[PDB]
C-alpha cells in the first residue's frame, strides 16, 4: 500500500464550511483559478478538531518516522497543539511537540531530533528555509512536511513543494490536493466546471 | 471512548510530570520559593490534552458571559487551540476561538463587538494583559475574564498586590486558575514535613497577596 486514499469526506467538510469554494477566483499571483481554498475560515473548535483529525490520520497512515511534532509560528502552532491533542485522546499516540517564534523554541527539546513540520500551506520555499536553518543550528532535522493542501502548481517550472521534496529528500504531504479536488469535480460536478479544471491544470499543473 | 482519561486531581498530575516540585528555588527576581511550577513542561500531546481539559472544566463551570476564547501570542495560542479541541472532542461543545500576533491583527473568529475570555499560562505582571486589552478595545472587543494555569497569590514586582488582583480590581473581572498557592499549600500540609509547611507559611507572610 504505497498510496494514500483520496479524501472525498474532507472535501465535503471543507465545502460545507466555506474553506473550499468552486467558481472563478483571482489568486494573489493573478492567476484565474476555478477553486479557492482557505483553511483560515475554520474558526470554531469542532472545525479545528476535525481538521486536526484529518491531519492526524494522514500522519499515522504515512508511517513517517519522527520524534517531535514541530509547528512553526504562526499557523503551525495551533495546528500542532490540536493535532497532538487528537493523537493522544482519539488514537492513544502521545507525541512530543515544539513551537518556534517569528528562547527561540518552546516545548519538547528538538536538539539532535527528527521533527515533522506541520503548517497550513507552502506557496514558496521561504518559510521552509526559515525553519530548516533555525533547526540546523541545534542539529534538528526535518523528517517531512504536512500541509492542509498541495495545489500541485508551478511556483519556476515546478511547485515549491516538489522542489523542497526533491532538494531535501523528504516527504511533503497534504490533507488534500488538486488531484483529489479534481477527482471530486469529475465525479460530482457539471462538464463546464470539469473543463475549467482541466484547462487550469494544463496551464499551471506540476 | 477517549484515552488518557482519569479523575486524578491536578496537583498529582503536575507532580508526576515534573511541572510542580517542592524544594528551594531562587526565582529570577531573587525571591527564594519553596516550590517550582512550570506548565511548559507538559510538552507531549497527552499532557497538553490533560492540561487543556483542566482549563476546559474551569471554563464550563463559570458563569462569566463571553462569546469567544482568545489566545494571545505566544502561550495563549496552543492553549486555546487545545482547549477548543477538548471541548469539541470530549464535551460536544463547539467553541469559537481567536488568536493575535505578538509583533488584520487577529485570526480565527471575528471578535468585533464581542466578549472574550482571555486564556494564558501565567500572569506575573500587568503589561501583557494591557497589550491585549488595548488591542481588543480598538475593535470594541471586551475581555470578560481570564483563565490561567496558576495564581501564585504573591506580590507583583514593585507592587503591594498580585498582578491578577490588580487586574480584577481595575477591570472588574474574575481571574480563574487551574491551581493556586492556597491549593498547593493544602497539599503541603496534608503530605509534607513541618519544615516545608513552615517554608510555605514564611513565603506567604513575606510575599503573599
Amino acid at each position: 500500500n504505497l498510496y494514500f486514499q483520496s479524501n472525498a469526506m474532507f472535501i465535503e467538510f471543507a465545502l460545507k464550511n466555506q474553506v473550499l469554494k468552486f467558481g472563478e477566483f483571482t489568486l494573489k499571483s493573478g492567476r484565474i483559478s476555478p477553486y479557492f481554498f482557505n483553511a483560515g475560515l475554520f474558526n470554531t473548535g469542532a472545525q479545528l478538531a476535525t481538521l486536526a483529525d484529518y491531519y492526524a490520520q494522514l500522519i499515522i497512515k504515512s508511517d513517517v518516522k519522527y520524534d517531535i511534532l514541530f509547528g512553526p509560528a504562526y499557523k503551525g502552532i495551533p495546528l500542532v497543539a490540536a493535532i497532538s491533542t487528537v493523537l493522544a485522546l482519539k488514537y492513544n499516540i502521545d507525541m512530543p511537540y515544539a513551537f518556534d517564534r517569528k528562547g527561540v523554541f518552546v516545548g519538547a527539546d528538538m536538539t539532535n531530533k527528527k521533527v515533522l513540520l506541520i503548517d497550513d500551506v507552502m506557496t514558496a520555499g521561504t518559510a521552509f528555509y526559515e525553519s530548516y536553518n533555525k533547526l540546523k543550528i541545534i542539529n534538528a532535522k526535518i523528517a517531512g512536511v504536512v500541509l492542509s493542501i498541495d495545489r500541485q502548481e508551478k511556483a519556476s517550472d515546478i511547485s515549491a513543494t516538489k522542489k523542497i521534496s526533491q532538494d531535501f529528500n523528504i516527504p511533503v504531504l497534504a490533507v488534500t490536493n488538486f488531484e483529489s479536488i479534481f477527482e471530486y469535480v469529475k465525479e460530482n460536478l457539471d462538464e463546464t466546471m470539469i473543463d475549467k479544471f482541466k484547462q487550469y491544470r494544463q496551464k499551471y499543473g506540476s
